[PDB]
């Protein structure tokens, strides 16, 4: 029942209930003559919502807020971007204009600034060293080390056992490495091991793009990263 680029007109967003008070958001974007899906997370925080990641652009992100307003009807008070690339911070101004507090690590804020990308307002302290975790309302934020990017974070919902891996985790259908221009291929498998060791109990694993699964998405990503590393 999980939405694919099949069920999603570009410019629109669908929500998907993963567990009680946890949803993913799914959007699509054209890039380089192909159409890709993109996932983020929505976590109920009492009577408000914490959003993880934009819906990859201003137009998509305005559709996301409208769709949250339609389908959940609770206010989005805070948002966290999991790394500095446009599919995660693109739309941060839309969030800001709607009165959402936008957050990212100083590492992410620095890299977005260098990249000329949108910059989340608020800074997340205590994530600068591999293996650091901090509590952020109904989730834990975890910096596993460099992987897809040097600043990538992952997000865990303790109450529902949902691990959101963002773009550091690939879906099973992904069989070759994506865009790795900003990746640390040498450290990626070690970073995934930190994730494995810290959340052995996760029941659902949501990748940055594509279908959810279980913890074998971690091993899958390792397999793919290692194959790419060994490319001839
Ligand atoms: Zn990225
Ligand atoms: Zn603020
Ligand atoms: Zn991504």
């Amino acid at each position: 029942e999980y939405p694919t680029v099949s069920e999603i007109p570009v410019g629109e967003v669908r929500l998907y209930q993963i567990a009680d008070g946890v949803w993913s958001h799914i959007a699509t974007q054209s890039f380089d003559g192909a159409v890709y899906p993109s996932n983020g997370l929505i976590v109920r925080d009492g009577d408000e919502l914490l959003l993880i990641d934009t819906a990859w652009g201003a137009k998509n992100t305005a559709a996301l807020l409208a769709e949250i307003e339609k389908q959940i009807g609770l206010p989005v008070t805070r948002a966290v971007s999991t790394h500095f690339h446009d599919d995660r911070v693109g739309g941060v101004d839309v969030l800001r204009a709607a009165g959402v507090a936008t957050y990212a690590s100083p590492s992410t804020r620095r890299l977005a600034e260098v990249e000329g990308n949108e910059i989340p307002t608020h800074s997340l302290e205590g994530l600068s060293s591999s293996g650091d975790a901090v509590r952020f309302g109904p989730v834990e934020l975890f910096y596993p080390g460099a992987a897809h990017s040097t600043d990538n974070l992952v997000v865990y919902v303790p109450s529902a056992s949902v691990l959101y891996g963002g773009c550091a985790i690939y879906e099973l259908s992904r069989t070759s490495a994506g865009n790795v221009a900003d990746a640390d291929l040498a450290e990626w498998p070690t970073s995934i091991e930190r994730i494995q060791q810290h959340y052995p109990e996760a029941q659902f694993v949501i990748p940055g793009h594509g279908l959810p699964g279980g913890l074998d998405l971690l091993k899958h990503t390792t397999n793919v990263v290692k194959a790419h590393t060994n490319r001839s």
